[PDB]
């Protein structure tokens, strides 16, 4: 069951075909998988661990390689359990000599597992480790996506173990990003990215930096979640796109999103599309009844325009249409024009109360929200088309520097 | 297709079995009903009309008594698209001499249809009309639930033509409410009235207060869904209820709602649920992911209070929580206590956002909301029940007058 990377290092751990709901905040299409990584040296060495309930995949995979009892070190790189879930399970069957984890990280495995005696050691950034033959190299990645994130690096083999980073939701037969074809890849690294990375893509940058500050240059990057990016050609498409993806900046694409009850938010919405594409913009039209916040979320990525419907609703906005900004506000993307507009019949606050969310999202609003009292007539729909050019014009603007 | 209520009082439109998005902003798991009248006198008017997709089933249920073009008289007592989306297409067969609207119901049918030349005629609160042998009188329900509403009463026959009050979303064979069991057509009602007139309870209290004011005492009650209220009894069922409803009185019933990413919530969720029945509480446990923010409503409907969970993400709280809450918050539930409660890494604002919410909504908070670093420990087991504590004892208070 485990999978050879070079002489000494394996992948195990399971594949998660089933996975919809991911960790209750996004969605995984293509499932996901749990990466867990047997390096046999001196000191044998198991990095990362899984989610509980794969506990038992975990130890076949490694018993295949080894006796779970030759295992002395431990490394944890995210406390988070679906990379800590099975921590337990293991120090019990593997008794290990020590248990390494960032200096965050220690914190969060007690106030995860709150254990009474356990060989932990506490590494900091830059320090070394002898395996034995082998030497591993710590640095630290905070926030990256958890204050105890840190990442693991072999400079000999060039074999980077970056927990959660680089990783992609994606549960196939292919291990290997050279086996998947780039655009599925692709879209799965993006999607894993503007979903739980953003927030902090600076410290993306950073992060990236001063790896490369160091001589980091991987022909293996080994995340917990998804396919190894084999190849230094891939490690680089890798790295390269996580610093396009930090970096968020604008392209021609616009994605309107909105709620409806009685369509007319929707025809808005419709019109909208249709004079943003007259504009020279690509558009995603995205019904909040129909698709994911974190969907909607994985096409603002790379979008220069969001444009939000809502009818007025009890004095506010639909509660789709809150939870998705809520959500989207979380996550900051940045470098992006805004845009509001909805129907309403008396007290007419939806517009307001959109505008204030992107506003509060540091969002540019070249042009003020159309609000509409029910049905919209032709005039409406000038306004609407007026909406989009000056939008436009200022997106436009944008990409030209 | 019509059926005969009483002698020259015929129901038409449609049942719409397949309903369960009702209207974009609530469910309806039983399906709906889209409900006109039509009444036989020198001058035949029809009240209400239906979805627009229904105009055919009206149709032909109206001609299963007379020609639709022998209709003098349309009355639209709400411009909603459910009610009135028919409109059009009635004043194209039927030819109408003239078209009854409320005030406010003629303004919302401009910014609705913008029709250029309707025999629109305005009625007043109060003013009666010969329709030869019968005489109707129409009075104004302003926001039950948009400021058009407007109900129909028949003094003779003792028919009260509701719109959608005492509506209830119940798709059936059965058309008369002496035809279904109480619990089904009560548990409907208020499933009803918690999710669309809940923020009108003071209007919903002083309108029946002036019908009752004025000698508004059916023996049926015609509303523009579900079942007809059939005999005086029924008739004051409903509007004991609606009473009820609007009084929004607490109970002994605690309602929890929380979502969770790594079920640390979740398990605080478990505990307080327990806790509160030790009390002796009756506890409504409900995950957002499992139910819809219109359920949690209803069963809010009733509650004396209301317990919040939420983990931190991203800085705030999951999104569905927030929706839930933008939700509620629109449907002004009255006379509850407040709870808040969550798991946090590092940030930890949940607990304090969860808790300026229901402030805001007016809600009491007696305790502390109870916030834990990750995985909960006995100790924090401990805090939750002392927090089950406090609000039940302040809840048991209230229930004592
Ligand atoms: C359940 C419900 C709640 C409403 N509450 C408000 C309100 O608070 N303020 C408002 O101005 N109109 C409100 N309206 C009216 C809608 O905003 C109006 O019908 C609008 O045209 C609906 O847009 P839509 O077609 O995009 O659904 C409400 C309508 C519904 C059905
Ligand atoms: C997607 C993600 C985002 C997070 N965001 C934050 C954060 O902004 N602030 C914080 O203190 N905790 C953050 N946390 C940590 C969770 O709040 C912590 O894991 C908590 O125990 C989750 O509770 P739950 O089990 O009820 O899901 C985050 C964790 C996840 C997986």
């Amino acid at each position: 069951q485990a999978t050879k990377i070079i002489d000494g290092f394996h992948l195990v751990g399971a594949i998660d075909w089933n996975s919809r709901d991911f960790h209750g905040y996004t969605l995984s299409p293509m499932g996901t998988t749990y990466n867990a990584y047997l390096v046999e040296d001196e000191k044998t060495t198991l990095f990362d661990t899984v989610k509980a309930e794969y506990k038992g995949e975990l130890l076949c995979g490694i018993a295949s390689v080894i006796d779970p009892k030759k295992i002395d070190y431990l490394v944890i790189q995210h406390l988070e359990l679906d990379h800590a879930g099975a921590l337990p399970a293991l120090i019990e069957a593997c008794q290990p000599e020590k248990i390494f984890t960032s200096s965050l990280g220690q914190k969060a495995m007690e106030s995860h597992f709150h254990y009474k005696d356990w060989p932990v050691q506490v590494v900091k950034h830059g320090e070394t480790l002898s395996l034995g033959k082998r030497t591993v190299t710590f640095y630290e990645t905070r926030m990256l996506h958890w204050p105890d994130s840190m990442v693991s690096w072999f400079a000999d083999e060039k074999v980077l173990i970056s927990n959660d980073i680089f990783g992609q939701n994606i549960a196939a037969s292919e291990r290997f990003s050279d086996q998947i074809p780039v655009h599925t890849l692709e879209r799965a690294m993006r999607e894993y990215y503007a979903n739980i990375v953003n927030p902090y893509a600076p410290q993306t940058l950073k992060a990236i930096e001063t790896l490369v500050g160091a001589g980091v240059a991987p022909e293996f990057i080994c995340p917990d979640h998804g396919v190894i990016f084999r190849g230094a050609d891939q490690c680089t498409f890798a790295v390269q796109k996580y610093v396009e993806y930090a970096e968020q900046k604008p392209t021609n694409k616009v994605v309107i999103f909105y709620d409806s009850m009685w369509h007319s938010t929707e025809k808005m919405a419709r019109v909208l599309a249709e004079s943003f594409r007259d504009e020279g913009c690509t558009v995603k039209l995205m019904w909040c009844k129909a698709c994911h916040h974190s969907q909607i979320m994985s096409e603002i990525s790379d979008a220069g325009a969001v444009i939000v419907g809502s009818p007025t609703h009890n004095n506010g906005i639909l509660p789709y249409v809150a939870g998705t900004l809520q959500y989207i506000k979380g996550l900051r993307p940045q470098n992006k024009i805004g845009g509001a507009f909805g129907s309403f019949g008396w007290s007419g606050e939806s517009t307001k109360v959109l505008a204030e969310w992107l506003t509060g999202m540091g969002f540019d609003m070249p042009a003020t929200p159309v609000k509409v009292k029910n049905v919209p007539t032709h005039a409406d729909y000038e306004q609407l088309k007026t909406m989009a050019q000056t939008i436009a014009r200022a997106l436009k603007a944008k990409l030209a520097a």
